[PDB]
């Protein structure tokens, strides 16, 4: 599987989206699952999972690599409103347009916050949730704010370049040695490519800062099983974010990687994708 | 599988031990399996792990339930060193005796302490490593201690009663439905069967406290994979120790259920078939 | 000073109150130290704060110990929302009746719950807000909840005997040595004495569970100077919850005890009386 | 008091160390308290603790403010023990060589590992304890190491630059409004006139890692009554550490600051020279 076999573009319209455009990266057939990405300068559906779309194929699922709205290849968006929410409706708007019942939901940081959102504001079109490192559930208990990673985020957003983004990875990874030219080369012409996309996103941020995003106190409302994972070293999202979904999800439970940042599904595949899969399979 | 049909006895000779009876229970042929029970009054290896030996035994593994000095059918003993260290040494004799070359160890609260120790004492002997809530830890940055199960284990030790073996399992499992007569009258027969053993627990506790079993100082010598599993309400070894050895041990990987006390292989059966059968077999 | 020399009553009108009667004991005439006391069987205010009345009335302050509803001499109620907020408006109906334009507080547990929410309603009538170990402050990130102290908090008022009231005075201090004799009668004293209270605890209890006051979301319209107190063993409320508060109200601060269960005030009477004042005078 | 009025040298002779020169800041006649300071770059006794000195000289006790080996005005030194230990054995050369028999010692970061380890080590010649975010003492349950200033330490260390010193200040102090270019300057020109100490201390990090400061086994030796401090937001050490102090000295209390990074004495200044003043006369 490639991008550019599984690239495809839908048109959505669902509550403030108007023939909006939707790329997304589809492979596979049977029950629908559909990944959601993080929230960093670059950041799209096929570079945060493409280690993870080949086995969740092979295993019989429909793999959906969805790009956010204000990122990669899908429309240009000014937000108003938390994106957690704002997300959710799009993908919402794709699964209308795509004739898609239910969906599993896989999403990490900012996917995290749209997953949880989607679960709340569509329990009906929801089957499974597996949430890596959800974003905006208020503040830790533990780390101090803004966490380190999200300061980086930021500073990239403002002032990109090839080295403040290497800076960032460094500190999104815990294995410094996974940080190849390919990966840097590759998100680098994601943020060269889209550069209204940044300025778009601290606009959108300035108008909703992260504290909107919280939905702690609706936690209790989610019915589906859920699947909760960490890096341990995960310097984005902080850890003890993990307990506070664990203690307030009434059908949770917690996986935790060692020597691992906030991609976990990509810094731990193998692991991630036999423990997700089961889950699917067998929760 | 039955409790007669798999029991099994054999003499062991390690360090302080002569001629000294351990009892356990056995089935399949593959790969080794010792699992190992905790401290509580009328613990053993067959009631511990009755939910597990036979989907362990189906993936093809060969499971042997031990039972750790001074429990159920073992051999009665007064240790005057911590239980951890003591209890290794016996699963080291018992390995030797049956011609084992190598096991994988499974072992809740003192038979995660025991497990802990055997890959520390034995590096040389151990496959992977799956601590179920170990106890012995050292002090909780959170929970006051002794925690509120410990206490009635000592309580049941010193003053033992159906009711207060009630009162224990009540605390023990989150899930109260899963007390029937059966785990109370089972339980209830193995302290009847053998007072000595509570006796000789109470005298062993004297001469080694729980602070003795800390082996947090040597953690970092354990090369074994390691997969760590938790209950979030257990309240018999605080959940932050599963934290402790997430960061301490070089390869760790931490799962916590919810709903869930201080006997997950029981009370979450299924899930924690799944998740070690494909950890031994995967990781 | 004396319970009896101190002893007053005063009939408030407050939102659902009419007439309703509220016992409180008060020394000193300056600014007013509204001290408010857990929801214990047999807890009332003088009691609660006897080792800290003489020093702050030396201190100059105006002390008010007041009994909450359904609590020793106040007035039976059976409260159907959550007893926090309801006690709160007492506090609100005795300051009116007493014209206190403002006042300082302080609660513990229970009495916690009440200056929280106290603050909350009525923000122009608080000067600094004193909380040890607040309860309701919903889930614990470590503690399986219910905690063990209210567990027995519960056994006691269903089926109150003095047995039942050691073993709880026992789990409530960390050192067992300060329950005596006349700490036992004179607790044993009030739950005997009135009967009816425990009646309707258990009543308001099933109407308004624990869940009903957490008011954790609206800690941010906190603006009052707070000083939060923790013992490091309360196993009445979870240690966490001192950094809940500490991370979510403006100007906080955060003080925990080292060997010290849930009556920090009285445990560590001199330190807390010490800390308090220099507060009140200085922050 | 200024800088150069209360400026000092003295050499010391004890174990490694050979008429070796120490700075230090001297004021007041009293009981000796010694302050200690953190390891950054251009860190020494009067800048740490300016705020600190006169009203502790006003209480009555006689304060030194020291510079340790390798920083400052005290002489170069190149350390192959953990520096905690090294620092304290230059604690006991001053002591002995300006004829004090006991000190209350107080340290930050670096300068808590000092206090620490000279508590363990000298245990006759020290009165009380107070610890302000001490540095070394493991890895954290929660925080990602190293931490995120701690890797701003080592490359201001390694690249000294006054934009990366203001880099690292933000970090360090949680209101940045309290950067004022008297303080880049000031820390600037003490990093500017010692090179040798930014190399000297990058060769000790290499020969004795931050994983040799850990003397948690040991805190249970600990006598002194001792007062913990934190920084809710310091990024340098982590503050669940303050919970491990406290549950493993004997006799401790924690006292946590909000809005507050790792220079509590500076930016909390009037609240901890109230609190520190109170432990050292009451306690
Ligand atoms: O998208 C990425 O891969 C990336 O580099 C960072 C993602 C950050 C988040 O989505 C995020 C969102 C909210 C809070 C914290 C983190
Ligand atoms: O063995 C059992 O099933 C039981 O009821 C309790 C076990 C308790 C422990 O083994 C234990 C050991 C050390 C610390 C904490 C807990
Ligand atoms: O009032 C007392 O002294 C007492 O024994 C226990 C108090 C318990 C509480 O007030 C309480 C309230 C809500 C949650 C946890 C604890
Ligand atoms: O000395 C300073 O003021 C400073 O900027 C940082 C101090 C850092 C530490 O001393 C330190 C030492 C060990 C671990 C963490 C932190
Ligand atoms: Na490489
Ligand atoms: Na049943
Ligand atoms: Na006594
Ligand atoms: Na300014």
């Amino acid at each position: 599987l490639t991008e550019s076999s599984t690239s495809k573009f839908v048109k959505i319209n669902e509550k403030g989206f108007s023939d909006f455009n939707i790329h997304y990266n589809e492979a596979g057939n049977g029950e629908t699952v559909i990944m959601l990405h993080g929230g960093g300068p670059g950041a799209g559906g096929w570079s945060n999972y493409y280690r993870n779309v080949g086995p969740f194929v092979d295993a019989g699922y429909r793999v959906i690599l969805k790009d956010s709205p204000g990122f990669n290849k899908s429309d240009a968006v000014v937000m108003d409103e938390q994106r957690g929410l704002v997300n959710a409706r799009a993908v919402k708007g794709l699964m209308d347009a795509l004739d898609i019942d239910r969906a599993h939901l896989v999403g990490n940081a900012m996917g995290g916050a749209t997953a949880l959102n989607f679960a709340l504001e569509y329990p009906d079109r929801i089957g499974k949730l597996i949430l890596m490192g959800p974003g905006g559930l208020g503040p830790s208990m533990f780390a101090p704010m803004p966490m380190e990673g999200i300061k980086l985020l930021f500073k990239l957003y403002a002032e990109p370049s090839y080295e403040t983004l290497k800076q960032m990875l460094q500190v999104f990874l815990y294995d410094q040695s996974l940080i190849t030219e390919e990966l840097l080369q590759g998100r680098w012409e994601a943020i060269q490519r889209q550069p209204e996309h940044l300025k778009n996103f601290l606009i959108s941020a300035q108008k909703a800062p992260l504290s909107t995003w919280d939905v702690t106190a609706r936690l209790g409302e989610i019915k589906a099983k859920t699947f909760i994972t960490w890096g341990r070293d995960d310097r984005f999202v902080p850890l003890d974010h993990g307990l506070k979904l664990l203690w307030n999800i009434d059908d949770a439970r917690l996986h935790v990687f060692s020597k691992c940042g906030a991609w976990a599904q990509w810094e731990h595949a193998d692991e991630f994708n036999r423990l997700v899969i089961d889950f699917l399979r067998h929760a």
